[PDB]
């Protein structure tokens, strides 16, 4: 049985470092779990102005916000109220790499609100690279491949940051999702994503985010 | 000019998390920079008993402790007293991966003491893997390849953890060393290493570490 409802909020706190630069970011928002859409506002409270592209952080700021077809098992909506946590490695093509974790829980006061505890760490970003030089434009939409591995769920996705001077900067995501309780495991499937920074101030101390995501079973064999 | 001396101590604090498990470790020791040997004692002050193999942390607990021949430029001994920092990605063959940073400075009192500020983070280690199951024996000795890249120094090394059930568990290190001041840059070279946990209690809350390292320019082209 799922305790998820049509309108739910989320509050989060991210603590991290990129190339040794520490920072803390908090955020709050709301989303529609069954429609796979969500929005939130982020605030850099420590470490601002960030010397790296804010885009490397956006996919860290919850797969519960995915419209899952009735025929596909929803690993995430089943996990609450206890929740789940996830770990992820984000390997960029120029050697830069980031690791992140998010422990997601649900308030039991009936406020239909998620709480995220996030850690983000990145190293080896070249000084003249698009991340440290903040030359990224956005993440392109993507299709994450979901598959079970040793009782837990893995999600792999080929990501790409569109660059200001044109062209793309690739990053490979390897995420492991871990439900805090026993839930039904899904068969191999996909989750299409489209994340966007809808608004931000000059130094990205204030950022508005939006994401639309929908799960599916791939292209039908019949045209 | 180098301010490095024969006998120097080091104090450190490591804060980190592995698969979401937080921990804090402090340590203190002493070493001989010119001889490339050092020893230290570590204490887990938070997060114990660690649920993962302590070995994944040992190479994070200073390339100043390397015997450098006179012919090879020593990027590290040149950097002090200001010091240097390093960043590293440690990619294991089963998908597990750790990132670490170490900011190294020298005491402000002439006590010949280094101070390390360390952050360690690892994720994606399989529950049944040698790290989470603590089936590692030790790191095998290694040879790190040092090369300059965009004004800073890179060090890449093929590492391997000997496992209890025999066989090895490979990890590829990618380190970037950044001097806090302008120093002379070295030509491509190598640093041989041999790190070992010389003593530890049952749950590794207390650990004694030793490392011997020496730089060189590779095998001579002429045999004999
Ligand atoms: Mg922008
Ligand atoms: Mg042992
Ligand atoms: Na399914
Ligand atoms: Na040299």
């Amino acid at each position: 049985v799922s305790v998820i409802t049509s309108e739910m909020k989320m509050e989060l706190r991210m603590e991290g470092a990129v190339n040794g630069h520490k920072f803390v970011i908090t955020g709050k928002g709301s989303g529609q779990p069954f429609e796979g859409i969500q929005n939130m506002d982020l605030t850099v409270i420590e470490g601002g102005p960030l010397p790296f592209a804010f885009d490397i952080l956006t996919t860290v700021f919850n797969r519960v916000f995915v419209k899952y077809p009735e025929e596909i098992v929803d690993y995430f909506k089943q996990s609450f109220p206890e929740g789940y946590s996830w770990e992820r490695s984000m390997s960029y093509e120029d050697g830069g790499i980031c690791l992140a974790t998010n422990n997601i829980t649900m308030k039991k006061d009936g406020s239909n609100c998620f709480v995220y505890e996030i850690r983000f760490d990145g190293v080896n970003f070249p000084a003249n690279g698009p991340v440290m030089q903040r030359k990224t434009v956005k993440w392109e939409p993507s299709t994450e491949k979901m598959y079970v591995r040793d009782g837990v769920l893995k999600g792999d996705v080929n990501m790409a940051l569109l660059l200001q001077g044109g062209g793309h900067y690739r990053c490979d995501f390897r995420t492991t999702y871990k439900a805090k309780k026993v839930v039904q495991l899904p068969d191999y499937h996909f989750v299409d994503h489209r994340i966007e920074i809808t608004s931000h101030d000059k130094d990205y101390n204030k950022v508005k985010l939006y994401e639309h995501a929908k799960a599916h079973s791939g292209l039908p064999r019949l045209a």
